């Protein structure tokens, strides 16, 4: 009895090239989708998602409990006080089903200026032992750059969609400094499935993760072919169909801020499904000091009554608030 959300499939391949007219026609599609449900699938994106899913499966299914403590973020291992964002997010059998591995910009090395300054939200990635997970770090770091490239193209399309020059957002999205993250989330099959790991929405829907807006500029998401996401619209929560060949794209609340809610951050949630599956977001974050002056494409002079917000301020505030609201994940 739940209706299907409108989530168009947009061929984003022009965004990689030099046909300006064609890019405008993609931008229009992005504009339409962003004004409607706030979701679309990017197709013709060039990324080998089957291989991503296979490498990720090999990792999730071979990592051991020992390795998970050794990689754990601070919320699970108090010895790892520098790991707020990057590392392993453990399950809790009987209580919490989901588990995940998060990594940041591979350029955040020990000698990076923001790591030396101990700037919040910047960390040096932690990795399992190479001999236990051969090839994994190298694959994961290359994936970061492949999805970075897609995301830069997408950001060209959002900039054109909003009446700007194509580098309006991408000029703030740079390999040396982006705060973007990849999260490799495992949602398990469990028999029996612990009730304590199932939340219940006001409308009675069983959930794995409650309603929220994303903490991002845009989110660039690969998921297995198991339907699970729902978007709130004017006609209520609607099901977002799965497509394990595309990337699911939506705006996060930084985009809503910069656009004066012209491109809303859609409110969405994750249904509980008893199936072994993957959820692999790339959160498109800018640099710590990046500031985009807010504007309003519905107003003749483009002016907004919002104040400029630096991305770093936005991000550290947002991640903490999301944990408080919906739980440590
Ligand atoms: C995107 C779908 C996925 N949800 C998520 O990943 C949820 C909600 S968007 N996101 C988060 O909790 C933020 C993780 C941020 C990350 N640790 C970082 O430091 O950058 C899910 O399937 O649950
Ligand atoms: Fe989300």
């Amino acid at each position: 009895s739940v209706s299907k959300a409108n989530v168009p499939k947009i061929d984003v391949s022009p965004l990689f090239g030099d046909d300006q007219a064609a890019k405008m026609r993609v931008a229009q599609q992005i504009d339409a989708a962003s004004r409607d449900t706030g979701f679309f699938y990017a197709v013709n994106h060039g990324i080998n998602v089957q291989r991503l899913s296979q490498k990720t499966k090999e990792f999730h299914m071979s990592i051991t409990p020992e390795e998970k403590w050794d990689l754990a973020i601070r919320a699970y291992n108090k010895e790892h006080q520098d790991q707020v964002r990057a590392g392993y997010y453990l399950s809790i059998p009987g209580k919490k089903a989901v588990e995940s591995f998060c990594y940041l910009n591979p350029n955040f090395t020990p000698d990076h200026p923001r790591i030396q300054a101990k700037t919040p939200t910047h960390e040096v990635n932690v990795w399992p032992d190479e001999t236990k997970h051969p090839g994994f770090q190298d694959f994961a770091e290359q994936y970061y750059w492949d999805v970075f490239g897609l995301s830069s193209a997408l950001l060209k399309g959002y900039a054109l969609a909003l009446g700007k020059e194509e580098n309006f957002f991408a000029r703030h999205f740079k390999p040396d400094d982006t705060l973007a993250s990849v999260v490799l989330i495992r949602y398990p099959y469990l028999d029996p499935y612990p009730e304590a790991a199932i939340k219940t929405a006001a409308d009675g829907t069983k959930l794995s993760f409650e309603w929220h807006e994303d903490v991002s500029l845009i989110t660039v998401l690969y998921q297995s072919n198991v339907q699970n996401l729902q978007v709130e619209t004017a006609a209520g929560y609607q099901d977002i169909e799965a497509d394990d060949t595309g990337y699911l794209i939506n705006c996060g609340s930084y985009m809503a801020h910069l656009t004066n809610n012209y491109y809303k951050a859609p409110i969405h949630r994750v249904k509980w499904v008893n199936a072994e599956r993957q959820s692999l977001p790339f959160f498109v974050n800018l640099g710590y000091d990046s500031v985009i002056d807010p504007f309003d494409p519905r107003e003749p002079n483009g002016k907004s009554d919002r104040e400029p917000l630096s991305y770093g301020d936005y991000l550290q505030n947002g991640l903490v608030s999301l944990i408080n609201k919906n739980g440590q994940t």
